[PDB]
């Protein structure tokens, strides 16, 4: 009997016998995996929650799996030929709606929603963008224009769309906060000695190349130790819930390895003493890490689907945490370093554009399936403070800017007007959120 | 048949001025399950409606009281038995004064009452003297064991920023959830933001003026006591003060006739309580600015910019601000307007000359107890003791209390003792007329805080600052060495870090 002709619709990867005699009641089939001892077992909603209570302490099963229908398969097909054209075009809305009726994975829907969404309020940015750069450097309609953008955007998401999708995709507490709240110290611990050496390779490399590839061997090896002796001991320390636990502690050397460089060289190494060093910084992180980061025979094929489910990590598990990580940091170097570059929104919509294509074909296409057709938090935080962030820092180095000790104001009135334009817009977004909040 | 032997439950009050109309005997009809008395009230225009209202003919009652549209008011009248309980309540509160009450008192008066408001009050209250408790024993304990350094002592200033920011998160986040879904429990009986960010403009038009005349004041009393040879020196001294006590009314009375009130139906809030509270937000702006504007003047300029300045006149302030206008707020509330209705016999007498309130013993022939059960009734609709409990002036007094103590207890260590002292006296006053004079709202059987939260926040944010940035000015105190960017950058760093460690405290106690 051709697996193919069964019509599977979930499969059971075991490594026995008892599970064998179980589906007694539901048709099965059982072939052996990548591996010998692994064996991709094809099961074909009228067996109801019992499935799941019994495959809960069988605890010979190393994962389960909801494979996609053959009709199904097709209907997502016909789903990812629709979109394989308008690659120059505003995805359309009832592309998520109808992935989402197919499908049915909350996960997929909320971050294609806020993809779609980023796009559609970045088409009117990006054509400011262009506007004003043909129609340049530090403009302070532009700044203004991104300042409001930023506020908009945050709080139309946070209090407009999200409660519409999140809602419906969803259709010792205080010691383990204590606990989470114990890696305060050890975060700012080793964001220090990153600072410190970000700031050392800066140094030495400015001092060759004025008075006269460490980044990239330092950072990855922090990471390592940062997680291998104090994130996962902590966490399990915590005692959950605990995969959002472990991104948020991830989070801070990503941050600073990110931002830090160019902060400080803006910063402080144009105010304390070359003049176009900074536009090839913002390009190689603002176009060139953008790409690199980025960057029966059917029988068989179904087995192989299987396959690239569980080994070919491109066909694993759809991992909302680094999609919406990678998304939040190009909004990051967006609102926050823009005002160099007027072009840089346009980038960042030719480069979204791609990337709701390619992320749209690897999860509908390859990725391994989470969700049964029959029976987010630390990036919203984020993301507000992304905006603040960018907000500020965008209307301080417009202030400065304004004409390039090469800035006309001291550093109090540079402090200052960083408290003033905080204040500001912490004000601004709460009018914003309050507003939303009672539509 | 007497009122007594009735034993009422409701009373309700109706405008039977329109005779003809009948309304009464509309109620006796609709009557036809239970029994009642209906004899006439204060006003020729009004007679109460002495009822015994009980859970299962309940609801139909309060159907026709809606489809009537002609009672004026209504009373959840306490009976005998209730008055029994509240009357042993109000004794046992009446005994051990000098302790901090249980929370078994406020578990009875919540079971009593079952009046959500009054409970909820009580409950910040009763917590913000168990908090003070503390307080007060370090206040006295820097006073004194410190001697001579009891001024601006940064353990003091600690303290206070860190217990501050504890007792505003712990009652946010632990005591009044419970709180609010007990008395949930009970529950018994976008064009809009728009318009109320338009009046945001309204806001900055009123209070800057009285800004203004509060630095023109100020200045005119520094002018006259420093630099000036008047024949009546001592005289003069006293204009800016009746100066600030009548414009601070007038600009009161100005900004609610003609900016709150027609700006409040411009919103036209469907719920009353919602307009009620936007009234009273609009209200607090004047009432923040009043209060605190000149102590914060005085310290930020007075004693920095400066003839020789008043050494000690920021504790002549201050001495004044907490300790005898807490007494003259405390009165105005308690004894004011009962001297004005006694005062209004002086003034006219019998001005209002209502015959039927004379009369009416001659023409119903009321024992002793029903004439007193119909002086109650008269007290809960005309006296001004007699209204129904305002939480939000009671709430409004009790957080300016708070934001004395926050931003200016570095000055005074033993301002926290004279706020427990005065607390416990105000605890006492109102639960006797809150559980004996005060107009009831909630039936004990049911029948089909928001803004001064966000203010507490704000204060204890404002209190922290404060304290931390008079603290760094006055611990080594042109008198002040260092420079004014410092001070204003340290300012908002404080500001941030308070902002941090409320963020803190509120996951950690939410998180239960």
């Amino acid at each position: 009997q051709t697996i193919t002709s069964l019509d599977p619709n979930c499969v059971i990867v075991f490594n026995s016998l008892n599970v064998e005699f179980k589906r007694l009641n539901i048709h099965s089939i059982i072939e052996p995996g990548h591996d010998l001892q692994t064996s991709y077992a094809f099961i074909r909603q009228d067996n109801a929650k019992p499935l799941f209570s019994f495959l809960q302490n069988l605890d010979f099963i190393e994962s389960i799996i909801p494979y996609h229908d053959t009709e199904l398969s097709d209907d997502l097909h016909k789903l990812i030929s629709i979109s394989k054209s308008k690659i120059l075009e505003a995805p359309k809305q009832y592309e998520l709606y109808n992935l989402s009726n197919l499908t049915n994975n909350p996960k997929q829907s909320l971050y294609f929603a806020f993809l779609q969404n980023y796009i559609k309020w970045l088409i009117p940015f990006s054509f400011f963008g262009l506007s004003i750069r043909f129609l340049y450097e530090f403009n302070s309609t532009y700044s203004l224009f991104a300042i409001l953008w930023t506020l908009s955007f945050t709080a139309f998401w946070l209090y407009k769309y999200e409660p519409f999708w999140s809602d419906r995709l969803s259709k010792a507490s205080s010691v383990i906060m204590l606990k989470k709240c114990c890696f305060i110290p050890v975060a700012l611990l080793f964001g220090a000695i990153l600072l410190s050496f970000q700031l050392y390779c800066f140094a030495l490399e400015i001092f060759i190349k004025q008075i006269y590839i460490l980044i990239c061997t330092f950072t990855p090896v922090l990471t390592v130790i940062y997680n291998k002796y104090f994130v996962e001991p902590m966490t399990k320390w915590e005692n959950h819930n605990a995969k959002k636990s472990k991104e948020a502690k991830n989070f801070v050397i990503i941050f600073l390895s990110s931002y830090v460089p160019l902060l400080i060289t803006l910063f402080l190494y144009l105010p304390m003493g070359d003049t176009k060093r900074y536009e090839d910084q913002f390009f190689y992180f603002i176009v060139i890490n953008q790409l690199i980061q980025f960057s029966s025979s059917s029988d068989m094929k179904i087995w192989s689907k299987v396959k690239s489910y569980q080994t070919d990590p491109w066909g694993a598990t759809f991992d909302l945490d680094a999609n919406f990580k990678k998304l939040l940091l190009q909004f990051g170097y967006l609102v926050m370093f823009s005002t160099i570059w007027p072009l840089a929104p346009f980038i960042c919509l030719i480069v979204n554009l791609i990337v709701y294509q390619v992320d749209l074909r690897k999860a509908v296409l390859y990725s391994k399936p989470e969700y049964f057709p029959f029976p987010v938090g630390l990036w919203n935080s984020v993301l507000v403070m992304f905006s603040i962030l960018g907000c500020v820092i965008t209307a301080t180095l417009t202030y400065m800017y304004q004409s390039c000790n090469p800035i006309n104001h001291s550093w109090i009135n540079i402090v200052l007007y960083a408290v003033f334009i905080e204040h500001v817009s912490v004000a601004i977004f709460f009018l914003f959120s309050s507003i939303l909040k009672s539509s």
